[PDB]
RNA sequence: GGGAAAUUAGGUGCGCUUGGCGUUUUAGUACUCUGGAAACAGAAUCUACUAAAACAAGGCAAAAUGCCGUGUUUAUCUCGUCAACUUGUUGGCGAGAU
DNA sequence: ATTTGAATAGGCAAGCCAAGCGCACCTAATTTCCCGT
DNA sequence: CTTGCCTATTCAAAT
C-alpha cells in the first residue's frame, strides 16, 4: 500500500527473519519468521557416497559375470557343475604345481577375480602398529610374501589363526596377477587353454576404469572424452564470456605474468624510470630464457645498474625477490634446444594444453604425434612425462594475445588496456544465487532470503531501505565483511539498479544487533520461541533509524505480538526408503516372529548388556534354549565375578582366555557373539525372496513416510499412512501406486462411501480438535497416531520453559472420539489459510 | 573505502575411480546329541571359520572397462492458456480467491 | 469386586573407513595495479 | 539429533 516502510531481514541458518515498519513513524507494520532444514553437506555426501558403492558393486558382479562367461566360451563351466564344496585357497595353492580339476580351475579363477587386490598404493616401509592403515598392511604384507605368493600366505593364516578374512587382508593387485599368470601358467599344459583365454582372463583381473573415464554411456553423470569432461570442468573468461580460460602455464600465459613483474619495477636512472621496450626484450631473452629462476642480481647486470636501484618487485614470505617463471620453456629446452622448437610460442602453447588435458603418458603421445610438429618420437617420448601441468590462468589465450603488444611496448597495467580497448524481470530471480558459488547451508539460506523479500514487495509494494544482518557460523565496524554477505549486496543492488527502483539495500554486523539488545535492555533468549528471529529483524530495521535521525519504540517491538511462522513443506519423492541394516527372525515358544538381536563386544571393561540380560531375561537367549551346557557354562562365570559390571571381563582379566563353546575335549570354538529374542515383528519390509530356502524370515525396518490421506467414514475419522515404497518412478514422474493404496485402505476398514478430507505432508499444518500443530508423521500406522509439533516453539522448549519433566513429544490418536480435522496453510510470509482439497488424492506427481 | 592479478601455504564444494570390511541367507566343516567296534547315518541350528549369493524397494539393458535409484528446487484451491502422458489428470505461464 | 482395553510414559536404535584423482571457489601473508571516500 | 515404532505401566469401564 501506499505507505512507505523498511525491510529488516535477520538471515539465518535455519530461519529467515523479516520485520517491516513504517518509514515515518517506524511503528511495527508485521514481523514474521520462515523456518527450514539445515542444508547439510552430510545430507548430498550420503547420496554421492552410496551412489559411488553402489557402482562398486554393480562391478564386482560385472566382473565376476564375465569371467564366467569366458570359462563357458573354453567348456570350463556348465550349467551343471559343482563348485559348492571346494575350498578355493586349496585350489589356489594345488594349481601353482599340479593339475586342477575343471571345477577347482574354475574355483580358483572366479575366486580371484571376486578379491583383486588395490592399483594405486605405494610402500611407506613404517610400522607404528596401525590395524586401520592400508598403507602399513599393503607394507606388512609385501614383507610376508617376499618369498611367497598371496594364496600361500593366504592358507598359512587359514592353518595357523583359523581364519583368512578381515583388514590383513589387504593385498596389491600385482601380487594377486602374479598368482594368476603362475596358476595359468602350470594349468595351460593340462587343461585345452591358449594366449587368448589367457590374455583376456588377466585383464578382466586387473582392469578398472579411471577417474577422467568416470561411467559408462547412459549416465547423467558420464561424459564422452576427455576434451569434454576437461571443457565441463574448467572456467570461463573474464573479459571474453563463452572462452574457456587459458592453461595456467601456456608460454604466452607466463610471458604475460613475465612482463607484468617487469612493468612494475622502478628503477632510479637518469633515463626513463620504468623500463623500454629494447631493455625488457633483452632482459627477457637473456635471463628468463636462460635461468630457470630469474634474481635481481641477473636482472640488475643486464640493466648494468646497481640492484638497491630497482623497487617495486613480488617479494616471498622470507623476503627473497620473486619473478615469473618460464615453465615450458625450461622444460622443453632441458628435453632439446632447437631454435625451431623452442622459439615457437604456438607450438608451447600446444603441448603445454595437451600435457594439462591430458592425464595418461600414452594419451598424450598419440596427442602429440596427431599435432603435426617437427618435434622426433624420442623427444615426444620425453614430452610426455613431464609433470606439474595443472591448472589455468584467469584469462583466455584470446584475452592474452590481444594484448600481449601493449604490455611489450606501454608500460601499462592490463586493467587499463582491456578498459582502452535483467531489464525485462518483475521480481528477484533466484538463479542468480546460482552463479555463484556459496557453503550448501548458505545457499539455501539465501534462496530463501530472496523468495522472502519478493512476497513483501508484492504485498507491501516496495521498500525505501532493505537491511540484512547473516548469522556468524559505538565501534566502526558495521559493514559486513563475508564473501556471501558481498555477494547477495550485489546481486540486489544490481538488480535495482538495472531496473530502476530507488531501494537503498544495507548491511550491518552479526554482533552489533546484541550490542543494542544490552543497549535497550531487552534479552535474548533462544527459550521463548522462534520468535526472537523476528524480533531480531525489527531491531535491525530500527537500526536504519538511528542511522538516519528510545524507550516508546523498543516499547512497540517488545510489546509486539502479532507475529508469523512459515514452517516449509517438503513434499519431494524417492527420499531414503528404509533402514539398512537386515534382520533375522523367529518363533518364539508363543509362537510369536520376534527379530533376533546380537551381543557384540562381550570382553569390555564397562559393558553389562550380558549381565542385565541374564539376571531379567535368561530365556531370551538362543543357547538357553539349543546350547544348554554352554549356557550352564557361562552362568557359572557370571556368579563368579558377580560384583564386577562384566564378569566376562574379569574372566579374560584372570585367566587370559575368552569363553569357549562347552565341548568333551576343550576344543570348542571362542564365544564372540550372543544372539537373543528382541521385540516382535509388525511394521517390517519382507527382503525373504533374495534368499532362496530362507527357513526363517529377512527383514527391513523404519518405513519413511511420504504422506498420510484422511477420509472422513460415516462420521469416524481415520487415515492412511503412503509410504515413500509406495511411490514408484515411472517415465518423467512418480505414481503412487494403486494396489498398495487400495489394500492400505482395506486394512483400515475405509469404505467406498468415505469422502477424502486432506492430504499431510512433512511440516504440512493440522488442525486437530480445534488445535494447531504442524506434522511430523504417523507415529503408529496400527494404532492411528500421528507425531506433531507446536508452531511457534518446539514443545521440547515449551516444557523446558515450563520446568516439566514429561517425554518432549506429542502423539495424537485419530479415532471416533475425534471431532474435526482440518488442513491448514501459509504462505511464505506466514499468512494462514484454511485451505481446499481436491475430490481425491494425488496419485501422479511430476516434480 | 571498493575491485583485480601473481606467488606461497591451507581450507571448502561438485564430480569421478578403487579397496578391505559390516549386515543376512544357503551350504560345508568344526562344536553338541543319538546310534554304531569303526567308517559313517540321523537329530539339533546353537557357537566358529570358509565359500557362494543379496544389501536402500525397484527399474533399464542384453556378452558390455554396460546404466539409473537416499541431493537440490517444493503453501493450497479455482479459472484461462500452453503442454505432458497417465486421456482426465498435473506441470509451466497468467489471473483470482483462500 | 476383578479383569480387560485405552492412553500415556519410557526407551531403543539408526552401515564403515581407508586409498587416489580432476575442476571450481574461499581465506591468510606479500607485492603491484585499477576505481573513488 | 530426530524419528519410527515397540514395550510396559497405570487407570477406568465392563462382565
Ligand atoms: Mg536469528
Amino acid at each position: 500500500m501506499k505507505r512507505n516502510y523498511i525491510l529488516g531481514l535477520d538471515i539465518g541458518i535455519t530461519s529467515v527473519g523479516y520485520g517491516i515498519i513504517d518509514y515515518e513513524t517506524r511503528d511495527v507494520i508485521d514481523a514474521g519468521v520462515r523456518l527450514f532444514k539445515e542444508a547439510n553437506v552430510e545430507n548430498n555426501e550420503g547420496r554421492r557416497s552410496k551412489r559411488g558403492a553402489r557402482r562398486l558393486k554393480r562391478r564386482r558382479r560385472h566382473r565376476i559375470q564375465r569371467v564366467k562367461k569366458l570359462l563357458f566360451d573354453y567348456n570350463l563351466l556348465t550349467d551343471h557343475s559343482e563348485l559348492s564344496g571346494i575350498n578355493p585357497y586349496e585350489a589356489r595353492v594345488k594349481g601353482l604345481s599340479q593339475k586342477l580339476s575343471e571345477e577347482e580351475f574354475s574355483a580358483a579363477l572366479l575366486h580371484l577375480a571376486k578379491r583383486r587386490g588395490v592399483h594405486n598404493v605405494n610402500e611407506v616401509e613404517e610400522d607404528t602398529g596401525n590395524e586401520l592403515s592400508t598403507k602399513e598392511q599393503i607394507s606388512r604384507n609385501s614383507k610376508a610374501l617376499e618369498e611367497k605368493y598371496v594364496a600361500e600366505l593366504q592358507l598359512e593364516r587359514l592353518k595357523k589363526d583359523g581364519e583368512v578374512r578381515g583388514s590383513i587382508n589387504r593385498f596389491k593387485t600385482s601380487d594377486y596377477v602374479k598368482e594368476a599368470k603362475q596358476l595359468l601358467k602350470v594349468q595351460k599344459a593340462y587343461h585345452q587353454l591358449d594366449q587368448s583365454f589367457i590374455d583376456t582372463y588377466i585383464d578382466l583381473l586387473e582392469t578398472r576404469r579411471t577417474y577422467y573415464e568416470g561411467p559408462g554411456e547412459g549416465s547423467p553423470f558420464g561424459w564422452k572424452d576427455i576434451k569434454e569432461w576437461y571443457e565441463m570442468l574448467m572456467g570461463h573468461c573474464t573479459y571474453f564470456p563463452e572462452e574457456l580460460r587459458s592453461v595456467k602455464y601456456a608460454y604466452n600465459a607466463d610471458l604475460y605474468n613475465a612482463l607484468n613483474d617487469l612493468n612494475n619495477l622502478v628503477i632510479t636512472r637518469d633515463e626513463n624510470e620504468k623500463l623500454e621496450y629494447y631493455e625488457k626484450f633483452q632482459i627477457i631473452e637473456n635471463v628468463f630464457k636462460q635461468k630457470k629462476k630469474p634474481t635481481l642480481k641477473q636482472i640488475a647486470k643486464e640493466i648494468l645498474v646497481n640492484e638497491e636501484d630497482i623497487k617495486g618487485y613480488r617479494v616471498t614470505s622470507t623476503g627473497k625477490p620473486e619473478f615469473t617463471n618460464l615453465k615450458v620453456y625450461h622444460d622443453i629446452k632441458d628435453i632439446t634446444a632447437r631454435k625451431e622448437i623452442i622459439e615457437n610460442a604456438e607450438l608451447l602453447d600446444q603441448i603445454a594444453k595437451i600435457l594439462t588435458i591430458y592425464q595418461s603418458s600414452e594419451d598424450i603421445q598419440e596427442e602429440l604425434t596427431n599435432l603435426n610438429s617437427e618435434l622426433t618420437q624420442e623427444e615426444i617420448e620425453q614430452i610426455s612425462n613431464l609433470k606439474g601441468y595443472t591448472g589455468t590462468h584467469n584469462l583466455s589465450l584470446k584475452a592474452i594475445n590481444l594484448i600481449l603488444d601493449e604490455l611489450w611496448h606501454t608500460n601499462d597495467a592490463q586493467i587499463a588496456i582491456f578498459n582502452a580497448l535483467l531489464s525485462q524481470q518483475k521480481e528477484i530471480p533466484t538463479t542468480l544465487v546460482d552463479d555463484f558459488i556459496l557453503s550448501p547451508v548458505v545457499k539455501r539460506s539465501f534462496i530463501q532470503s530472496i523468495k522472502v523479500i519478493n512476497a513483501i514487495i508484492k504485498k507491501y509494494g516496495l521498500p525505501n531501505d532493505i537491511i540484512i544482518e547473516l548469522a556468524r557460523e559505538i565501534n566502526r565496524n558495521l559493514v559486513d565483511t563475508r564473501y556471501a554477505t558481498r555477494g547477495l549486496m550485489n546481486l540486489l543492488r544490481s538488480y535495482f539498479r538495472v531496473n530502476n527502483l530507488d531501494v537503498k539495500v544495507k548491511s550491518i554486523n552479526g554482533g552489533f544487533t546484541s550490542f543494542l539488545r544490552r543497549k535497550w535492555k531487552f534479552k535474548k533468549e533462544r527459550n521463548k520461541g522462534y520468535k526472537h528471529h523476528a524480533e531480531d529483524a525489527l531491531i535491525i530495521a530500527n537500526a536504519d533509524f538511528i542511522f538516519k535521525e528510545t524507550p516508546h519504540q523498543i516499547k512497540h517491538i517488545k510489546d509486539f505480538k502479532d507475529y508469523k511462522y512459515s514452517h516449509r513443506v517438503d513434499k519431494k519423492p524417492n527420499r531414503k526408503l528404509i533402514n539398512d541394516t537386515l534382520y533375522s527372525t523367529r518363533k518364539d515358544d508363543k509362537g510369536n516372529t520376534r527379530i533376533v538381536n546380537n551381543l557384540n563386544g562381550l570382553y569390555d571393561k564397562d559393558n553389562d548388556k550380558l549381565k542385565k540380560l541374564i539376571n531379567k531375561s535368561p530365556e531370551k537367549l538362543l543357547m538357553y534354549h539349543h546350547d544348554p551346557q554352554t549356557y550352564q557354562k557361562l552362568k557359572l562365570i557370571m556368579e563368579q565375578y558377580g560384583d564386577e559390571k562384566n564378569p566376562l571381563y574379569k574372566y579374560y582379566e584372570e585367566t587370559g582366555n575368552y569363553l569357549t563353546k562347552y565341548s568333551k575335549k576343550d576344543n570348542g570354538p571362542v564365544i564372540k557373539k550372543i544372539k537373543y529374542y528382541g521385540n516382535k515383528l509388525n511394521a517390517h519390509l519382507d527382503i525373504t525372496d533374495d534368499y532362496p530356502n530362507s527357513r526363517n524370515k529377512v527383514v527391513k525396518l523404519s518405513l519413511k513416510p511420504y504422506r498420510f490421506d484422511v477420509y472422513l467414514d460415516n462420521g469416524v475419522y481415520k487415515f492412511v499412512k503412503v509410504n515413500n515404497l509406495d511411490v514408484i518412478k515411472k517415465e518423467n514422474y512418480y505414481e503412487v501406486n494403486s494396489k498398495c493404496y487400495e489394500e492400505a485402505k482395506k486394512l483400515k476398514k475405509i469404505s467406498n462411501q468415505a469422502e477424502f478430507i486432506a492430504s499431510f505432508y512433512r511440516n504440512d499444518l493440522i488442525k486437530i480438535n480445534g488445535e494447531l500443530y504442524r506434522v511430523i508423521g504417523v507415529a503408529s500406522d496400527l494404532l492411528n497416531a500421528i507425531e506433531v509439533n507446536m508452531i511457534d516453539i518446539t514443545y521440547r522448549e515449551y516444557l523446558e520453559n515450563m520446568n516439566d519433566k514429561r517425554p518432549p513429544r506429542i502423539f495424537k490418536t485419530i479415532s471416533s472420539k475425534t471431532q474435526s480435522i482440518k488442513k491448514y496453510s501459509t504462505d511464505i510470509l506466514g499468512n494462514l489459510y484454511e485451505v481446499k482439497s481436491k475430490k481425491h488424492p494425488q496419485i501422479i506427481k511430476k516434480g
